[PDB]
């Protein structure tokens, strides 16, 4: 039915729990948003479920994505992570998270809150994309393109427009659930 169409055809409870409890569900906590963003940056070349299943390994490797701690990681820390089990052993991908954490800190210095910075891109409330079929879905748009360009100036890496669009859907700044999906959030 609708949930199958909405949730990328999966019957995996890990992915379904993610669909129901995280994906497209508005998230306002700054450190939690950073986490989703950093995980999205690890996707390219792999399946998304692959990254999802590596989440706990990443949390251990990156101090539960606490940006103050991640931003201080050294080349020697990355050397160590290249053989840490069950994260993606892609050196630029791992280095990118450290750079992202530095950029988060710069944003917070200028704007107070990474969450307030991000939510501004949708005027403070979730944009319902109003999809009816999975075939309606696009992979990038103007807002994601702008946010991608803007993050670069603060030192974020591995976050192109398509990747940022995926993050907006995941964080619930965009609601990409189908109209009849039982997990579609209510809006006001
Ligand atoms: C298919 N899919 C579902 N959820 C996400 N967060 C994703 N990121 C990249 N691709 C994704
Ligand atoms: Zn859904």
């Amino acid at each position: 039915g609708a949930m199958n169409e909405c949730a990328f055809g999966t019957k995996d409870p890990v992915y379904l729990n993610y669909h129901d409890h995280v994906w497209g569900q508005p998230l306002y906590d700054s450190k939690a948003l950073f986490k989703l963003l950093a995980l999205e940056s690890q996707h390219a070349g792999l399946s998304w479920l692959t990254i999802l299943k590596k989440k706990e390994a990443y949390e251990e490797a990156f101090y539960d994505f606490e940006p103050e701690k991640v931003a201080q990681m050294t080349a020697q820390d990355i050397d160590r992570l290249m053989t840490f089990p069950n994260i993606v052993h892609h050196r630029k991908k791992l280095e990118a998270i450290v750079n992202q954490a530095q950029g988060y800190l710069k944003i917070e210095q200028a704007y107070g809150s990474f969450s307030k910075f991000l939510w501004s891109y949708v005027n403070g409330k979730p944009k319902d994309l109003q999809y009816e079929h999975a075939s309606d879905r696009i992979t990038v748009d103007d807002t994601a393109t702008q946010l991608s360009k803007d993050l670069k100036q603060y030192g974020f890496k591995f976050l192109g427009p398509v990747t940022v669009f995926s993050f907006l859907e995941a964080a619930g700044l965009y609601d990409a659930h189908l109209k009849d999906c039982p997990s579609k959030p209510k809006h006001n």
